[PDB]
């Protein structure tokens, strides 16, 4: 449940350039509607680019590739997501 104190803020530079929600359910997702699986089935669980193996990951809130340092919530979701095709 509680966020962790290194939390990819939602306003972060980064966070802002890749419309990272952090929560998948309010998400954009249902109007950016990646390609390969449905908006409502997408979320940084499922993403290729997602960094599991991150310094300092637990369950809820693995590492993005470009947030070294912080984690995102695996619930969460953002623009260049990606289904895991690989
Ligand atoms: S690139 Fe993937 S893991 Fe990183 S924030 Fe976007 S959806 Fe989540």
């Amino acid at each position: 449940a509680s966020a962790p104190a290194n939390a990819v803020a939602a306003d972060d530079a980064t966070a802002i350039a890749l419309k990272y929600n952090q929560d998948a359910t309010k998400s954009e997702r249902v109007a950016a509607a990646r390609p390969g699986l449905p908006p409502e089935e997408q979320h940084c669980a499922n993403c290729q680019f997602m960094q599991a193996d991150a310094a300092g990951a637990t369950d809820e809130w693995k590492g993005c590739q470009l947030f070294p340092g912080k984690l995102i919530n695996v619930n969460g979701w953002s623009a260049s997501w990606t289904l895991k095709a690989g």
